[PDB]
């Protein structure tokens, strides 16, 4: 079972000039909360951007270039890096853009962030059909002294 897991601004942004230009621990506590002890999947410039090992899970990195760090798994395509999770129920894919289009198809699940935020984005989360997926869990926070946006978890099922 594959997954994607991301947070979007308005119009489906999520990055810019390799970072989220956006600062929500909320956030960032629930994307651990879903991913810890499950292997994720995530693109180069994704792994470039988080800048270091995500603790307690499998970290697989593609690149159609040879590794450059022995502390996590790279390799060089889609079904590659399928494989390389194993024998698990669920594969969490973590971006990015690129990385997203690609695994969206094979995709049963998605757990996005919707953040009320307007930013200027050169990265984006695919435009995925709606009509494809059943909304199975909703929860909206308003901005608080940590949190300078308000944001919603959303859990979506590929119907
Ligand atoms: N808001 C969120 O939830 C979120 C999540 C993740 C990332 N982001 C943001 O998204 C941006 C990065 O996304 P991005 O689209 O630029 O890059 P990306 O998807 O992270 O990485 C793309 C790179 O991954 C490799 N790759 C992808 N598919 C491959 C395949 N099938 N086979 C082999 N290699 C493959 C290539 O590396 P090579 O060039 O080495 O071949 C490619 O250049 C950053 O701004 C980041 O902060 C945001
Ligand atoms: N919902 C969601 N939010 C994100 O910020 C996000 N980020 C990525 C990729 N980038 C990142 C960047 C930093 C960390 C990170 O530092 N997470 C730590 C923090 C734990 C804590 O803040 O609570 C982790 O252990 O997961 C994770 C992913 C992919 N999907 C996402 N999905
Ligand atoms: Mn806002
Ligand atoms: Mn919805």
């Amino acid at each position: 079972m594959i997954s994607l897991i991301a947070a979007l601004a308005v119009d489906r942004v999520i990055g810019m000039e390799n970072a989220m230009p956006w600062n929500l621990p909320a956030d960032l506590a629930w994307f651990k909360r879903n991913t810890l002890n499950k292997p994720v999947i995530m693109g180069r410039h994704t792994w470039e951007s988080i800048g270091r090992p995500l603790p307690g899970r499998k970290n697989i990195i593609l690149s159609s270039q040879p590794g450059t760090d022995d502390r996590v798994t790279w390799v060089k395509s889609v079904d590659e890096a399928i494989a390389a999770c194993g024998d698990v129920p669920e594969i969490m894919v973590i971006g990015g853009g690129r990385v997203y289009e690609q695994f969206l198809p094979k995709a049963q699940k998605l757990y996005l962030t919707h953040i009320d935020a307007e930013v200027e984005g050169d990265t984006h989360f695919p435009d995925y059909e709606p009509d494809d997926w059943e909304s199975v869990f909703s929860e909206f926070h308003d901005a608080d002294a940590q949190n300078s946006h308000s944001y919603c978890f959303e859990i979506l099922e590929r119907r």
